[PDB]
C-alpha cells in the first residue's frame, strides 16, 4: 500500500512540472484554473519566473498547490487507484485536502495565496529567521531553545526527519539558539533564506487572519485520510480539519512523526506528488524500510501506473 506526500516551500523551481505538462493537457488546463482564481497566468510564472517572484511565497504557495493538484489530477485521469493516505508539509496538507476533496480547488488557491500574504506580514521584514539544525536529537533542540529564548520567541518549527530540524523565531533568538544547538553537539546549524518566521508564535496574529478566511470556505469530508501537521491526526469534521489548518500556523510541523504514522498503518511506499524530491530523500532517515520516490516525470508517472 502507499501513500501520497505533498511538498511545499522550497520545492518550486522554474521550469518545474514542463516535461509532465508536454505529455499530459490536463496540467495546463488545471493551471488554467488556478490562474481565472488569481487574475494572472501561474503556468507562466512557473516557467518563466523569474526565480525571485516564483519564491514570493504569497505566489509560490498556490504555484505549488497547483502543480500538486495537476500531478494527482493525470494520476486519477490515466486510471491510477487512490493512496491509502494523505499528508503533506505545511502548504502540501492544503494539496493533500484539495486531493481528498475536502476543499474545492479554486477556494484553496485562493486561500493559500491570502495564507502566504498574512505570513508575509507578520512581522517587519529583518525581524524573523529560521535555522537548520543538523545532527541532534529532537529533545536537546527544544531545551536549547527554551534556554535561548529569553523573552522572545525561538522554537522548533519543522520536524522534517531525525537529525534535521528547522528552528524560527526572532533573529536574536535563533542566533542564542543556534550558538546552544552547536554547543549541545549538533553537526551544523545553517541559517537559512528565511524571513518569514513560519509554524512558530510569531504566527499568531497571522493564523486569527486565516481562521477568518477558512470559516468562509466550505469543508467536506475527506475521501481518504489525511495526516495532519499539527497533531499527526486523521480528522474527518470539516469544522476540526479547519481549526488544524489555523493551529497549524504557529505550531511545529510534525513531519517525522507523520511519516511513522503512516508507516504505522501498514503504508509501505510514499510517492510525492509535486516538484522537486525533498520528502522523497527524508522518508529513508525516518523509516529506513520504508521506499519513496516523486511522481513529477512523465517516465516516472508511467512506470507507477504500471504497478
Amino acid at each position: 500500500q502507499f501513500a501520497f506526500v505533498f511538498p511545499g516551500q522550497g520545492s518550486q523551481t522554474v521550469g518545474m512540472l514542463a516535461d509532465m505538462a508536454a505529455s499530459y493537457p490536463i496540467v495546463e488546463e488545471t493551471f488554467a484554473e488556478a490562474s481565472a482564481a488569481l487574475g494572472y497566468d501561474l503556468w507562466a510564472l512557473t516557467q518563466q519566473g523569474p526565480a525571485e517572484e516564483l519564491n514570493k511565497t504569497w505566489q509560490t504557495q498556490p504555484a505549488l498547490l497547483t502543480a500538486s493538484v495537476a500531478l494527482y489530477r493525470v494520476w486519477q485521469q490515466q486510471g491510477g487507484k487512490a493512496p491509502a493516505m494523505m499528508a503533506g508539509h505545511s502548504l502540501g496538507e492544503y494539496s493533500a485536502l484539495v486531493c481528498a476533496g475536502v476543499i474545492d480547488f479554486a477556494d484553496a488557491v485562493r486561500l493559500v495565496e491570502m495564507r502566504g500574504k498574512f505570513m508575509q506580514e507578520a512581522v517587519p521584514e529583518g525581524t524573523g529567521a529560521m535555522a537548520a539544525i543538523i545532527g541532534l536529537d529532537d529533545a536537546s533542540i527544544a531545551k536549547a531553545c527554551e534556554e535561548a529564548a529569553e523573552g522572545q520567541v525561538v522554537s522548533p518549527v519543522n520536524f522534517n526527519s531525525p537529525g534535521q530540524v528547522v528552528i524560527a523565531g526572532h533573529k536574536e533568538a535563533v542566533e542564542r539558539a543556534g550558538a546552544a544547538c552547536k554547543a549541545a553537539g549538533a553537526k551544523r546549524a545553517l541559517p537559512l533564506p528565511v524571513s518569514v518566521p513560519s509554524h512558530c508564535a510569531l504566527m499568531k496574529p497571522a493564523a486569527d487572519k486565516l481562521a477568518v478566511e477558512l470559516a468562509k470556505i466550505t469543508f467536506n469530508a475527506p475521501t481518504v485520510p489525511v495526516v495532519n501537521n499539527v497533531d499527526v491526526k486523521c480528522e474527518t469534521n470539516g469544522d476540526a480539519i479547519r481549526d488544524a489548518l489555523v493551529r497549524q500556523l504557529y505550531n511545529p510541523v510534525q513531519w517525522t512523526k507523520s511519516v511513522e504514522y503512516m508507516a504505522a498503518q501498514g503504508v509501505e511506499h510514499l510517492y510525492e506528488v509535486g516538484p522537486g524530491k525533498v520528502l522523497t530523500g527524508l522518508t529513508k532517515r525516518i523509516v529506513d524500510t520504508l521506499t519513496a520516490s516523486a511522481l513529477n516525470e512523465p517516465s516516472a508517472m508511467a512506470a507507477a501506473l504500471e504497478l
